[PDB]
């Protein structure tokens, strides 16, 4: 129980100033919640922020209190970003750890642009029982722009993702794209490619050839899976490699063979996909120039659409 956790007085927050809400999801060895914490700002004492708060589950190892700290530690060098998930405090002292990060109080993008879907024939069906208002053509390229910076950012600061999903982005109050997750530990065993997470997803998808086969990891991998993500927007949340299992992916990729271009969606903005679905890693863009050019194309986006 302890356990040595370093303490940060920049970081660290009086446990005292924190108000623990109802849970937000549950991970390994670990659960989020939602909070309310009193005076995150030093010069600012009376004001309440929503937070997200990560602490370890009953069932948590020697293993997980290090990862956690890791993960931490991580966000520190990485540094602030607005299009990513921030770090906002922690409590190292006086009980169990205590991770405060940014809160996005709309979910994750997945569910986020599910939700919003026009009924039709160019997406599928709405599977949410509060639909919100339709996003715009804008909207959608300006959401692929804050990921794309955010990569950017990660991409700079030596951060290699190795899943990136509409899951994995999470969106605010004031519809502002965030990266989830980025700052993880890799794990020293090899992955079970049938094996699903908490939610029922297979991360196989978004993996590209060399890390499907080879299990290579790069920035490059990270832009293939940006592919995916594109994808993802302008299916709406719409699942990649419908009704097909992971041997016959294994051979589809090798074949040469790529995801449709979903029904709403420009010409440009699927060579795009298909620019980051490129067999060869050296021959994808780079999210600099992912940065440069969708940046051209919001401009160029009619908002009425
Ligand atoms: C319809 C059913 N839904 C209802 C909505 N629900 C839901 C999902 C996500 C959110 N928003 C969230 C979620 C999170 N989560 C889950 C979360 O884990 N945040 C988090 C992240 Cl992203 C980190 O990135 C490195 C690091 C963290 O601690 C180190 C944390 Cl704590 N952090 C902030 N906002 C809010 C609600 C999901 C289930």
């Amino acid at each position: 129980s302890e356990y040595e956790l370093p303490e940060d007085p920049r970081w660290e927050l009086p446990r005292d100033r924190l108000v623990l809400g109802k849970p937000l999801g549950e991970g390994a060895f670990g659960q989020v919640v939602l909070a309310e914490a009193i005076g995150l700002d030093k010069d600012k004492p009376n004001r309440v922020t929503k937070v997200a708060v990560k602490m370890l589950k009953s069932d948590a190892t020697e293993k997980d209190l290090s990862d956690l700290i890791s993960e931490m530690e991580m966000m520190k060098m990485i540094g602030k970003h607005k299009n990513i998930i921030n770090l906002l405090g922690a409590c190292t002292q006086d009980g169990p750890l205590y991770v405060i990060v940014e809160y996005a109080s709309k979910g994750n993008l997945r569910e986020y642009l599910q939700a919003r879907r026009p009924p039709g024939l160019e997406y599928s069906y709405n599977p949410s029982h509060n639909p919100e208002e339709q996003l715009s053509s804008k909207d959608l390229v300006s959401c692929a722009y804050q990921v794309a910076r955010g990569m950017e950012y990660l991409a700079s600061k030596k951060c290699i993702h190795r899943d990136l999903a509409a899951r994995n982005v999470l969106v605010t109050e004031d519809n502002v794209m965030k990266i989830a997750d980025f700052g993880l530990a890799r794990d020293i065993h090899h992955i079970d490619y049938y094996k699903k997470t908490t939610n029922g997803r297979l991360p196989v998808k978004w993996m590209a050839p060399e890390a499907l086969f080879d299990r290579i990891y790069t920035h490059q991998s990270d832009v293939w899976s940006f592919g995916v993500l594109l994808w993802e927007i302008f299916t709406l949340g719409g699942s990649p490699y419908p009704g097909v299992p992971v041997e016959e992916l294994f051979k589809l990729l090798k074949e040469g063979h790529r995801m449709d271009k979903p029904s709403n969606c420009t010409n440009e903005l699927y060579m795009m996909m298909r620019d980051c679905w490129h067999a060869v890693p050296s021959q994808r863009p780079t999210f600099k120039q992912l940065v440069e050019d969708l940046d051209r194309i919001v401009a160029l986006t009619s908002n009425q659409e």
